[PDB]
């Protein structure tokens, strides 16, 4: 089997995309976080206290015919950004792009978190990191990757992000047309639940190429790209009155600069990040500070490759035996 859905930007920064997934019988379509940094599958749901609940689409489990609680089942999750949800679970039929597993655990919420409830554009979230990561108690659940896995016709699934644009989730096969020149792969470790590679380096602009293991972590569900503050200052020198705001917290530039590019290494591959993909805009509403989207990880704890640096590439999530990542410029 396969399965092929478009991911959308929810907003005019690319701060998150949604990717529609069908829940229940008949179905229960949702507009779900694809989150290849976490491992639950959690929706708003008629559960989620009301208050919590701002124009949300939300999963009723009463009103599917293939819902099945999972007695006894909770969980409950903090992410990077300080948000956090919770609730019980129910096992249902779930179809991402054509692609259907049966039983899979839908954790619907009882509460979320402001962050949550103030975006009312995302519906739940679906994770595809390591199963290792859920956090359903006392029994831990699958993801929808995990599950789907050994009906797909090759266990992968790719991330193909839009700039300011729709883009693709594809399961079970890599489409070759997608992108340009050769995939380069590279070593995974599963040790912290995460898809975690190696770069290999990187460059500013037109720079040289400084040859340089940077470990992070592949994650579509973080906007930004987070490498080391030695790194980002780099980065960041070269953009004339860019500094590090600690009242805004990261760095910032003039609204009216130019924005050099940033390429990463993966093996002897690179991926260009173009300049503009860095703008993240006014810091507030007709501000002339604008927020940049290479950060510093110094404060977090892991280097992490979110959306600014997906979205230049193709991405295979190749979840075989050893898993590896695969990246290809498009
Ligand atoms: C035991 N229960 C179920 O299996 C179920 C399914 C859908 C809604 C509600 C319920 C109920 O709580
Ligand atoms: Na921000």
């Amino acid at each position: 089997s396969t399965g092929s859905a478009t991911t959308t930007p929810i907003d005019s920064l690319d701060d998150a995309y949604i990717t529609p997934v069908q829940i229940g019988t008949p179905a229960q379509t949702l507009n779900l976080d694809f989150d290849t940094g976490s491992s639950d599958l959690w929706v708003f749901s008629s559960e989620t206290t009301a208050s919590e609940v701002d124009g949300q689409t939300i999963y009723t489990p009463s009103k599917s015919t293939t819902a099945k609680l999972l007695s006894g089942a909770t969980w409950s999750i903090s992410y990077g950004d300080g948000s956090s949800s919770s609730g019980d679970v129910y096992t249902d039929t779930v179809s991402v792009g054509g692609l259907t597993v049966t039983g899979q655990a839908v954790e619907s919420a009882k509460k979320v978190s402001s962050s949550f409830t103030e975006d009312s554009t995302i519906d739940g979230l679906l994770g595809l990191a390591f199963s290792t990561l859920n956090t359903v108690s006392p029994t831990q659940q699958k993801t929808f990757f995990d599950n789907a896995k050994a009906s797909l016709d090759s266990p992968v699934f790719t991330a193909d992000l839009g700039y300011h644009a729709p883009g693709t989730y594809n399961f079970g096969f890599i489409d070759t047309t997608a992108y340009t020149g050769s995939i380069t792969y590279t070593a995974v470790s599963t040790k912290q639940g995460f898809w975690e590679w190696t770069s290999t380096g990187y460059a500013v602009g037109s720079g040289t190429f400084k040859s340089t293991s940077i470990d992070g972590i592949a994650d579509t569900g973080t906007t930004l790209l987070y490498l080391p503050a030695t790194v980002v200052s780099a980065y960041w020198a070269q953009v004339s009155g860019a500094k590090s705001s600690s009242s805004v917290g990261g760095y910032v530039f003039p609204c009216s600069a130019t924005l050099p590019s940033f390429t990463f290494g993966v093996g002897s591959a690179r991926i260009v990040i173009p300049g503009d993909y860095i703008d993240f805009g006014p810091i507030s509403t007709g501000s002339s500070s604008c927020f940049g989207g290479i950060q510093s990880s110094a404060g977090i704890g892991i280097n992490i490759f979110g959306d600014v640096a997906l979205k230049a590439a193709f991405v295979v999530f190749n979840g075989a035996t050893t898993p590896t990542l695969g990246f290809a410029s498009k």
